[PDB]
DNA sequence: CATTAGA
DNA sequence: TCTAATG
């Protein structure tokens, strides 16, 4: 946790860098187990050797921890860093639409910055067009003073279609969070369940409803299960607009919400553990249910919840206030 | 780890 | 169809 802090650190920064500016799957998988492993150990790493005794670790490693531990960096780290194209594909990344594959294209092609990306709005799919459009909006924080009024009014409109809707928004907000990045909406009917073959259109109309009153802007992606959207609140007695924010919506089987709303809620700790829990409680939980587990090894059979409750009842726990969902 | 775009 | 990008 800060023993082996630097060589950790290093190391991801190793293997980033494989997986984008390189096509190493493998090198990049290996940096990271390694990273993993030497994350764990409970000693400080005096020397590669030391280290080397370690799974994952190779020759390759190994000699790279001792030139760390020796001088208080790396070359190649330091070259890295330096690599104008490395540097490039880090940074086109960003943009939200962009992935390692189309930087490198991009970069192949000579566009390396915002402006090149401009130049060359053709050159970008949509998505990426508003990724573009939306850089600044789009690193910026969402202070839960914002998260409340955003919540406000999709609670509405959502009420506004049908009266028969649940909506909730999930994440570090639903968590008390005093700033989040986006936020998300988890979204069910009682019309729509495992089997009851969709109804897409459950969906689309509060995409509908939200763009009608000018809350969605723009569209990334929309589906029939998954919206996935911009924002933004209305701008007041002027003086002062609203940054573009990206939303997300999302249907679902009124028959497994709580679990995907307990799911999402986090903290990613908070679920493993509960989870982990669940294992010695004879079950088993997972993003849409939970099911009861038979000695043979496993087994199934999800059982029926009707809310957040239900879900902590069944492991026999002490029903954890999505405030102190922490971990 | 599943959903969407796209070519 | 496969491949990329989000989460
Ligand atoms: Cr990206
Ligand atoms: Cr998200």
């Amino acid at each position: 946790e800060t023993l082996n802090g630097g060589i950790t650190d290093m190391l991801t920064e190793l293997a980033n860098f494989e997986k984008n500016v390189s096509q190493a799957i493998h090198k990049y998988n290996a940096y990271r187990k390694a990273a993993s492993v030497i994350a764990k150990y409970p000693h400080k790493i005096k020397s590669g050797a030391e280290a080397k005794k370690l799974p994952g670790v190779g020759t390759k490693i190994a000699e790279k921890i001792d030139e760390f531990l020796a001088t208080g960096k790396l070359r190649k780290l330091e070259k890295i860093r330096q690599d104008d194209t490395s540097s490039s594909i880090n940074f086109l990344t960003r943009v939200s639409g962009i992935g390692p594959s189309a930087a490198r294209k991009f970069v192949d092609e000579g566009i390396k910055t915002l402006e090149d990306l401009r130049k060359n709005e053709d050159k970008l799919n949509h998505h990426q067009r508003i990724g573009l459009k939306y850089f600044g909006d789009f690193e910026k924080r969402i202070p839960r003073e914002e998260m409340l009024q955003m919540q406000d009014i999709v609670l509405n409109e959502v009420k506004k279609v049908d009266s028969e809707y649940i909506a909730t928004v999930c994440g570090s907000f639903r968590r008390g969070a005093e700033s989040s990045g986006d936020m998300d909406v988890l979204l069910t009917h009682p019309s729509f369940t495992s089997e009851s073959t969709k109804q897409p259109k459950l969906l689309h109309q509060v995409v509908e409803q939200l763009q009608k009153v000018h809350f969605i802007t723009d569209t990334l992606s929309k589906g029939e299960t998954k919206f996935m959207g911009v924002c933004q609140l209305p701008s007041k007695n002027d003086e002062k607009e609203y940054p573009h924010r990206r939303i997300d919506i999302r249907l679902i089987p009124k028959d497994q919400y709580y679990c995907g709303v307990l799911y999402f809620t986090g903290s990613d700790i908070f679920n493993k553990n509960m989870r982990a829990h669940a294992l010695e409680k004879g079950f088993t939980i997972n993003e849409y249910t939970i099911r009861p587990l038979g000695v043979t090894g496993v087994a199934g059979e999800p059982l029926p919840v009707d809310s957040e409750k239900d879900i902590f009842d069944y492991i026999q726990w002490k029903y954890r206030e999505p405030k102190d969902r922490s971990e």
